[PDB]
Order: structure tokens, then C-alpha cells, then sequence
């Protein structure tokens, strides 16, 4: 058993999270922003990937004080959970989630992960360790559940992304369609890791399309 | 100078064109067929990469006999102009494109193509030499006008797209969005290639948005 989970990403009109470079490029406009910042606020939780800290380094807080003061009166962080999914604890101390904000942090880590490293991250955040090598996001899912998280937000990441759906734990998938092109056969896209074969292809039901600024926001439930 | 030209696809939710394995799989249903067999029996010439042809050995004919005997009472060809870009002449002899329906058939190459297998070619197609070890696609495009294609379908393939789209050739970009995740880092996207870096972005205006089936169409103006 596990949160209800949904992923929400920015990609481009050709499925790219950002440029080959890993750099991250504007996609979206102010209202998209608006509706990640309002969903972030409603979420018990947010999940990224360590790839999305090291490359980004975002702070994962949300940004109108409104929201976290709506929050706050309802006897919670201002900041939902933060959790980054980072086998071998890779998480540098001083990263902006660590910085910015009031809230939780979670580090999700493997078995493998270095055990001085895990110590230091203690201090500041709280340690879920699952998995022999890679984290083992079912079991996470299951434990983020037990400490009442009942919303996930992933914002992802391209492999984390796959690691979630091809787990079958997601029950939603926000993308907001950018007008732009980015191109490139090593840009990270909205789902890379292994991929699926022909015979395990997952799918999907299209639940909204919403033209917002000058993309447009499709989500879908899976399954 | 060029033809109108257009890039028609079908995509997963993820942005991918088929499996890891190049798998080409259900992405759409017949209204979407429906749409593609239209927009053929419309253009004056469909352009695919020798990729495609390889992977997939579509007739790229129109289907319906009604658009089909709609074409001829206007005077042209069943099916528009098939052109597959193939720098090595690796197109086969007994490919689909050959076998199935009347209409012309090029083959673009370039100057490090097999002389012996262009001849080979020559007898059932058309053969445009243009580029050294790669065709150039800005060259053909002025070719293909010049000949009186005015509207060019680009029925792509990832690294064509990427070909079409970084060269500044394409008008406008649509693309059918379906009801499932592929995956993995190495299916092919709708746009691969070498990939543009943050400063090269191409700008995008979004023209329509068309639920269709279980999925749905976006069309986007270049530029
Ligand atoms: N446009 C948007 O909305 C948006 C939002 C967020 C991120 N991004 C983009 O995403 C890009 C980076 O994506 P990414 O794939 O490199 O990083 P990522 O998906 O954020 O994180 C991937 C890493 O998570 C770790 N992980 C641990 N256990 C895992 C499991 N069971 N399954 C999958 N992953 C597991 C792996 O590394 P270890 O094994 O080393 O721990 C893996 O390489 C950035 O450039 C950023 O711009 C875009
Ligand atoms: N879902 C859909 O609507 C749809 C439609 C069509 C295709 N597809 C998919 O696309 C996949 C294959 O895509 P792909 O990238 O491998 O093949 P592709 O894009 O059809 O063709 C790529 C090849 O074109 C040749 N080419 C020659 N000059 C070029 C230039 N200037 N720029 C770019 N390319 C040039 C290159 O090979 P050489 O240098 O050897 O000639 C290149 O590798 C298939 O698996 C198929 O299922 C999907």
C-alpha cells in the first residue's frame, strides 16, 4: 500500500525535461508556475530524485507566502515533506533544501549507501534506508504511507519518473506541453530509465488538456 | 526556398515513438488513422528516414480507394510523392514502398553513396543526389519545390525530425499524444538528434488542441 501518488512535470513539445547539457531552460510561464506552487502547497509530500538536486538544486519550497500561511493555519509545515530518493546519499549538505524553509526533509537511501555520509544527513533531515543497491521505491511508497503521507507529488525526474511508473505506483501524470523544441537523443525526457517492451506497455486515460499561457497542461490517470 | 512543410507523428504520453527495441506499437486508434490517411491523400509528397523504412517497411500509401480515386480525378497520382532519406542507399529492392500502389518514389542520397546501388534504384525511383556524407536536407527541400512539391509531409522518424527541425525547414509540428507511457532512454523521441543546448531553442505557437479518440492531437506553428 502507498500515498496516492501523481508525477508533475514541465516538458518540451518533443517530451525533453531539459537540453542535452542537463540544463534546465524555461518551459513554462507564470500561471504554470502558479499551479505547481498551488500544488505543491496541497500535497503532503514532494519527491525528486538526486539527479534533480545535483543537476537543479531546488529548494522544493513553496513560494507564496498565502499558500504557506494557509498551511500554517491548518496546523502544518509551511513546507510539505521534501523527500529525495538518492541511493548512495549523494545529497550535498549544504543543498538548497536544506537551506530555504521550515519542514521535513527525507533522504531515501539504499543499503550501500556510505554510513558516515548517512550520519551527517541525520542532522538535518531524516534517513529512510530500503534496498540492497537502489532504493526501493515500493517499500519507501509503503513507509511514506505508515507516516501519513496520503499525497505524493513526484516532480520526478526522467529515471525516477520511470522508477515509479514501472513500479505501478503512480495513480496520476501531470505534463505540462511547452512550445518549444529541444531535441536530442540523450536529453532527458519525461520517462527514460530501461523502458518498456512492447508486451509491458502501460496505460493510460486522458482525464483533462488545459491550454494554459502558451502550452497546454494534459494529465491522465494511469491505468 | 522550400515547400510548406510538416511534421506528423504519433507519440506516447512520455514522448517517444516506439520501444527501446524500435517496436513500433499501438499509439493511436482509426480516427487518428483516419487523420494521417488524409493528411497523405492532401500533401504532395511524404518524406521518411531511411531509419523508418528499415524498422517499420511502410507502403506510405494512401489507404482509403475513395481519396485515392479522389486524387486521380484531379489529375495526380493515387498516392503523393514517397521520399526516404538515405544517405547509403540502404533502401531494399523489394521494400514495401516499391511493391504497393503507382506514384513516384525518390530516394534521397549523398555523394558517398554506393554508385553501384543508386543504379539498382534508379529503375523503379528516383534518385536525388545532394550532400557528402550526409544528405543535405535544406538542398533537397529546394529541390523537391522546384519540382512542385508546395506541401511536404514529414512523417519523420526521430533523428529526420531532429534533421528537419534544427536546418530551420519545418512550418508546423503535430503531433498525436496517446494513452500510454513507452519509456526507456534510448526509444526514440519525437525529436533526437544531437539535440539543441539552451541557447538554440526553437520557439513554438501553439495552434490547436484536439481531443481524438483516447488521445490527443496537438498542432504547433514553428516559430
Ligand atoms: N521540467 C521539469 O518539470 C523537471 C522537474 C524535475 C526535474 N527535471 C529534470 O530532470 C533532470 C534529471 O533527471 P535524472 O533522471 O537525471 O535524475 P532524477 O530522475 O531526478 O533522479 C534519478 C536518480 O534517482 C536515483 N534512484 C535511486 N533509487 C532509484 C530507483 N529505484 N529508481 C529510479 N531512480 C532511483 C538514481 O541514482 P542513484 O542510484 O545514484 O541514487 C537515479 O539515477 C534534470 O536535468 C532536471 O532539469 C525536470
Ligand atoms: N509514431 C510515429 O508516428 C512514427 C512515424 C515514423 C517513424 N516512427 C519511428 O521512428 C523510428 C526510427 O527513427 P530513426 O531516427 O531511427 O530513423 P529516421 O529518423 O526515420 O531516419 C534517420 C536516418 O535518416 C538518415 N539521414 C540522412 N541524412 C540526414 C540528415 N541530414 N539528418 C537526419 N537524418 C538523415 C540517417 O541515416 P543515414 O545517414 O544512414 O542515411 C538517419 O539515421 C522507428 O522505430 C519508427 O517506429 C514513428
Amino acid at each position: 500500500d502507498r500515498p496516492f501518488i501523481f508525477i508533475n512535470s514541465a516538458m518540451s513539445a518533443d517530451g525533453k525535461l531539459s537540453t542535452k547539457e542537463r540544463k534546465q531552460v524555461k518551459i513554462s510561464g507564470k500561471l504554470a508556475f502558479e499551479r505547481m506552487d498551488e500544488l505543491r502547497a496541497h500535497a503532503d509530500a514532494i519527491m525528486v530524485g538526486i539527479g534533480t538536486v545535483l543537476a537543479d538544486d531546488p529548494s522544493l519550497t513553496v513560494k507564496s507566502p498565502e499558500r504557506k500561511a494557509a498551511r500554517k493555519a491548518a496546523g502544518k509545515s509551511e513546507n510539505p515533506v521534501r523527500v529525495v530518493v538518492d541511493s548512495s546519499a549523494r545529497t550535498p549538505l549544504n543543498a538548497d533544501i536544506f537551506k530555504k524553509g521550515e519542514g521535513l526533509r527525507i533522504i531515501a537511501v539504499s543499503n550501500s549507501a556510505p554510513e558516515e555520509k548517512i550520519r551527517m544527513l541525520e542532522e538535518k533531515a531524516l534517513v529512510i534506508k530500503t534496498g540492497a543497491f537502489r532504493v526501493d521505491l515500493t517499500e519507501l511508497a509503503a513507509k511514506l504511507k505508515e507516516m501519513g503521507i496520503n499525497s505524493l507529488m513526484v516532480e520526478g525526474g526522467a529515471t525516477l519518473n520511470w522508477g515509479m511508473l514501472s513500479a505501478g505506483l503512480v495513480d496520476e501524470v501531470y505534463t505540462f506541453v511547452g512550445n518549444l523544441i529541444i531535441g536530442g537523443k540523450t536529453a532527458p525526457t519525461f520517462t527514460d530509465g530501461e523502458g518498456f517492451t512492447e508486451n509491458e506497455l502501460l496505460g493510460l486515460e486522458l482525464s483533462s488538456a488545459e491550454k494554459i499561457e502558451d502550452g497546454i497542461l494534459l494529465k491522465w490517470k494511469v491505468k
